[PDB]
Order: structure tokens, then C-alpha cells, then sequence
């Protein structure tokens, strides 16, 4: 299993080396999004949490299609603010409850080392 801690100061850097195979080895959920919010990667651990099938959600839009409950000022609001600014590093608790048993999580968003892309990292609390 891939050894990286939730909330690590250098997390973008560690994750930079990792293929979709390596993503799946993480102890927490990981989602890679473009600036429009389309899903570029989605790991196994995120799948275990939400019920979604990772391969199948690649290419969809997180905020419109997959996770409309995060389409709010306190999640999406912050995302787009980070994209506009070109910098994003924030951690909050939230409840996932779209077509599922409601599930409180800790969510951590950060800009990746790449270009124009962003991480969402997720663990149960």
C-alpha cells in the first residue's frame, strides 16, 4: 500500500509520480479534477467510500454529474475560487448524501504540481 498521510504538506509532490495503479494503493480517497471540474483520476479508496465505480466516473463532471451535493458555496464555491486564483489549499468536513447513506468525511483540496489541475482527497471521520 502506498505510504502517504492524509493532509501531508508535500502531498502534491508525492502523488506526482503516481499512475492510476499507484493511486489505488492509498489509504484515503483521491480524485484528480481539471479546472472545469471534470474527473481525470478517481481511486479505489474513493470508490469504497461513495459506492461509485472508478473507471466509469472518469470523464464526468464532479459538480454537475457525479457529486451535485458538493455543488454549493462551501465546496464548489471554494474550488472555483481556487481555480480562478491559481492557488487552493483547504480542509473541511462535509456530508456526502447523494443517492447513498449519508457519510461524513474530511475533504482536502489542493492544486497539483501539474499545469491546470486539482486534487480532492477524502477520508472518513
Amino acid at each position: 500500500m502506498e505510504h502517504v498521510a492524509f493532509g501531508s504538506e508535500d502531498i502534491e509532490n508525492t502523488l506526482a509520480k503516481m499512475d492510476d495503479g499507484q493511486l489505488d494503493g492509498l489509504a484515503f480517497g483521491a480524485i484528480q479534477l481539471d479546472g472545469d471540474g471534470n474527473i481525470l483520476q478517481y481511486n479505489a479508496a474513493e470508490g469504497d467510500i461513495t459506492g461509485r465505480d472508478p473507471k466509469q466516473v472518469i470523464g464526468k463532471n464532479f459538480f454537475k454529474d457525479v457529486a451535485p451535493c458538493t455543488d454549493s458555496p462551501e465546496f464548489y464555491g471554494k474550488f472555483k475560487e481556487g481555480v480562478a486564483s491559481g492557488n487552493l489549499n483547504t480542509m473541511f468536513e462535509y456530508t456526502f448524501d447523494y443517492q447513498m447513506t449519508p457519510t461524513k468525511v474530511k475533504v482536502h483540496m489542493k492544486k497539483a504540481l501539474s499545469g491546470d489541475s486539482y486534487w480532492v482527497f477524502v477520508k472518513r471521520v
